[PDB]
């Protein structure tokens, strides 16, 4: 498990690098993720992501456990109060990782969904 | 007008068959005030949708948003568009190697 | 890449002959820092130019600026572009029923 | 002359309406116009226009005397510190009128160039 967490952390960093490049990243409370705290085994979990970060031009959603870690990417003109919804099947307890690009900077937020 | 829209669509998606579809929902006010921020929501129930894109052919930037998704996620996008003039919102969904489209007009008043 | 650029050009100008031209000047740094605002200046000496347009095919909005002018005004445009990655600036001038183009790359560093 | 000024004022308002529509307009000091105060008869006058207005997506330049009053229009993505230069022949003493569109609002500035 600890080993698994280290490997899935490794996957995530590479996938972010693959998408945005080697951009400095920070944690932000200006990213809102709403999902159920717990959900049923193998069920469709509604997830909603928003950000109030002004120059946000991309919202990308990563699930580091799954075989392909990037699950969705949203390009938008800035200053449009974007909010994005999707439903994802979830077979095991996993962290959703949201990365927002604004300016030349990445902002990160994470939320766990126990299954 | 149609030429410009098709060019924007082609640059995003390439040369794919496009057809109209009622399986794309666009929620917006029928009419809006000049300068007001308009809530817009777009959704689709098309099963193997891997993209949903929003175009405003009347504007300088004809593509407003693009949502790359995995199949079966039933994507929905919501945003606030400031409206200067009457506008058509064009939504295109890619599923397999087909395009699906819906159009909605938002009238603007003085 | 070229397909996308051509589509953007076609949506602005229609179906006109395009040719490369050294009568379009692009001033930009050879290399830039990631996240830095880059000064960019574009000019042309083409006499009957009625438009000069700036494209960045690598970006979400492939058209950055468009300057409609009367002939003989020798338009020049200047702006600051933030750079996230290496980029090609494509400049297109319309004169009569012909298009004229120049390209310049701006490298970006870590 | 007074009559002329009234008619050229009339032309200008119609041309602005033609371009932007019936949008409320105000005067702004956040529009910079640099041109010679005086210039020689029938000569090419270099003119530079900038604006520091944040959401500026269009700069249009009007010369209300001339037969076609709109002389140039500049569309741009916002937040790019645009500055636009041109050279115009000038046969009589005339006002340059710059209108900037940002948001749903027009901002106006004027400068006279004596010939």
């Amino acid at each position: 498990s600890w080993s698994e967490k280290a490997f899935s952390a490794s996957k995530l960093d590479d996938a972010i690098a693959a998408k945005f490049g080697s951009l400095p990243i920070q944690e932000s409370t200006a990213i809102q993720i709403k999902a159920p705290e717990i959900a049923e085994n193998g069920a469709f979990v509604p997830v909603t992501v928003a950000t109030s970060i002004p120059g946000a031009t991309n919202i990308s959603i990563f699930t580091p456990a799954n075989f392909s870690p990037m699950v969705a990417s949203f390009d938008v003109l800035p200053r449009m109060k974007p909010e994005v919804s999707l439903r994802m099947r979830m077979a095991k307890t996993e962290n959703l990782v949201v990365v927002v690009q604004a300016g030349g900077k990445l902002y990160r937020a994470v939320r766990e969904v126990k299954v």
